[PDB]
């Protein structure tokens, strides 16, 4: 009965033309509010691409109210904190602005490009670490390249510094559950597919240090993947767009893909995570309210 609950939504950032949201973003705002009202949520994780298509200009940019506050304004969301990280489109604009906005909106929590969250599951001593990454400063901005793959970071020292931080943090983490989150995927069968930078540089750390799951967006669909070590991959990038691409199906090792939903007639959806002392589970919920897939992930034990 002790439980931690949160929604993970990716790539919800509306549009820069009025009315500054899509039909899909509005459906997911309503669907998330209903989920929060009916099942509860202790917080919401944004998996990046918070403001399409070029982010915000500064912390008083009106897109913060137009695409974020006014869209996710249903009353059940009133007191629900958001923990945010950046995607590639955010980085085309002013990312310091989205960090500074944390001081303007109470529920907006974005203290740094990368940072560590730590929770105690209520009514228990079980602990959860969530490391929020900036995969754009780690790997590069996909929008810098015709390939739309982050081929190289713009600043080597900045990339190597975050990698060192992740190394040291994951080797020291004592929590029962360790989640890692970033915008770009490790594995994905869809339009961008796997990020070579993360597969080479992040995935060995996730494996070595017994991470429960990596959460991401960036590909505009819903996927669950799991490798032969039981490391889970929660891809939730369907807050604003639905891309049915299977372009990179053959770039993901056979068997890793356990669930995929990208139907273009869908309004999108999101992932709902529940963590108890017993186990972690993730439910993929469509913007229509239908449960699409649910699976459990183990307690790492520590
Ligand atoms: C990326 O985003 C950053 C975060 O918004 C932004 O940094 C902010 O820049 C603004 C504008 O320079 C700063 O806001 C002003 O601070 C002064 C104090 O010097 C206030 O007096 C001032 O008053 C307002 O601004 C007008 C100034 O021309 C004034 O006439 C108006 O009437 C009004 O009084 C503003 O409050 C703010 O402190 C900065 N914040 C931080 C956290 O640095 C960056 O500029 C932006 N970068 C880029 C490249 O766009
Ligand atoms: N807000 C809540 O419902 C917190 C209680 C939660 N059901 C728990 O057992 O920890
Ligand atoms: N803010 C809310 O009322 C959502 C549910 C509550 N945060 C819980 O965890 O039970
Ligand atoms: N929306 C704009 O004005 C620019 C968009 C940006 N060039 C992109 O590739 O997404
Ligand atoms: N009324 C509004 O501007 C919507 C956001 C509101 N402050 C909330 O937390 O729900
Ligand atoms: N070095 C850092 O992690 C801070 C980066 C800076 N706040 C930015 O995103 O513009
Ligand atoms: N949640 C956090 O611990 C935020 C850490 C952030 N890097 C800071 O020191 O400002
Ligand atoms: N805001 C939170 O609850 C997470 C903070 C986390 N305990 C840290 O110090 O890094
Ligand atoms: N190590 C922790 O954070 C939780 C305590 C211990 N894993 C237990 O529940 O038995
Ligand atoms: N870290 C930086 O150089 C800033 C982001 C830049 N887009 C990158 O390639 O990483
Ligand atoms: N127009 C584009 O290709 C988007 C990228 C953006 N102009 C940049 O500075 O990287
Ligand atoms: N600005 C550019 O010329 C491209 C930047 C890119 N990060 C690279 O070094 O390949
Ligand atoms: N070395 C320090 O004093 C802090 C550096 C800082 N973390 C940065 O990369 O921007
Ligand atoms: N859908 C997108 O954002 C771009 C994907 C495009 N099909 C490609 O060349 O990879
Ligand atoms: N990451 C992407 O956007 C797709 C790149 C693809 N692997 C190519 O080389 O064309
Ligand atoms: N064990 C495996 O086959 C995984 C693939 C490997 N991580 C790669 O670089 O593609
Ligand atoms: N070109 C690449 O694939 C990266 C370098 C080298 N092949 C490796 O082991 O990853
Ligand atoms: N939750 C888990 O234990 C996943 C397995 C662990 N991440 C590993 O690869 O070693
Ligand atoms: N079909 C495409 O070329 C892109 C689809 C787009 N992402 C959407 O929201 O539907
Ligand atoms: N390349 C871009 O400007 C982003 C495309 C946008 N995400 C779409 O699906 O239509
Ligand atoms: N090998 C395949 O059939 C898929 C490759 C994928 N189209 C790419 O651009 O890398
Ligand atoms: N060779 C494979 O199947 C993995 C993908 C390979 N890294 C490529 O870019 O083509
Ligand atoms: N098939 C389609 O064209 C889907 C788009 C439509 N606006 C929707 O959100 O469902
Ligand atoms: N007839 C169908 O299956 C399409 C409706 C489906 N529930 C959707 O909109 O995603
Ligand atoms: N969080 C968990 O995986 C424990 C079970 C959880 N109550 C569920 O909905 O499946
Ligand atoms: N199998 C499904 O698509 C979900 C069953 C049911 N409609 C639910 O959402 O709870
Ligand atoms: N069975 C389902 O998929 C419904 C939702 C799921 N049981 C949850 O706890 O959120
Ligand atoms: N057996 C099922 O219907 C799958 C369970 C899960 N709740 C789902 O709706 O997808
Ligand atoms: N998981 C799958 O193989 C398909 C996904 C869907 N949840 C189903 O049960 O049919
Ligand atoms: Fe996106
Ligand atoms: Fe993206
Ligand atoms: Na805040």
């Amino acid at each position: 009965t002790p439980i931690l609950r949160f929604v993970a939504v990716g790539d919800w950032g509306g549009v820069p033309n009025a009315p500054f949201h899509t039909a899909r973003e509005m459906a997911n705002a309503k669907a998330i509010a209903t989920t929060v009202k009916t099942l509860g949520a202790d917080f919401i994780l944004s998996l990046g691409d918070n403001f399409y298509f070029t982010g915000v200009h500064d912390a008083k940019d009106k897109r913060f109210q137009e695409t974020f506050e006014d869209v996710f304004s249903d009353p059940s969301l009133r007191n629900v904190p958001w923990h945010v990280l950046a995607g590639n489109h955010d980085h085309l604009g002013n990312v310091s602005a989205q960090i500074a906005y944390s001081k303007i909106s109470k529920r907006w929590n974005f203290p740094s490009p990368y940072y560590r969250l730590r929770f105690k599951i209520p009514r228990s001593n079980v602990s959860v670490a969530i490391f929020m990454l900036d995969t754009v400063t780690l790997c590069g901005n996909s929008d810098d390249f015709v390939s739309q793959q982050p081929e190289r970071p713009r600043n080597l020292a900045l990339a190597r510094t975050q990698l060192a931080w992740i190394k040291k943090q994951l080797a020291a983490a004592k929590e029962d559950y360790v989640l890692v989150a970033g915008h770009y995927p490790v594995w994905s069968i869809a339009e961008h597919g796997p990020t070579h930078c993360l597969v080479k540089q992040l995935l060995p750390l996730l494996t070595t240090h017994k991470v429960t799951a990596y959460l991401c967006g960036h590909d505009h669909n819903l996927q669950y993947l799991q490798d032969e070590n039981g490391l889970g991959f929660v891809l939730s990038g369907a807050g604003n767009f639905m891309d049915p691409s299977k372009k990179h199906l053959r770039k993901v090792p056979n068997g890793y893909l356990r669930f995929h939903f990208g139907a273009e007639n869908s309004l999108g959806g999101f992932a709902y995570v529940e963590i108890t002392p017993k186990e972690m589970s993730v439910t993929y919920i469509e913007a229509s309210g239908k449960s699409l897939f649910k699976t459990k992930l183990p307690r790492r034990a520590r």
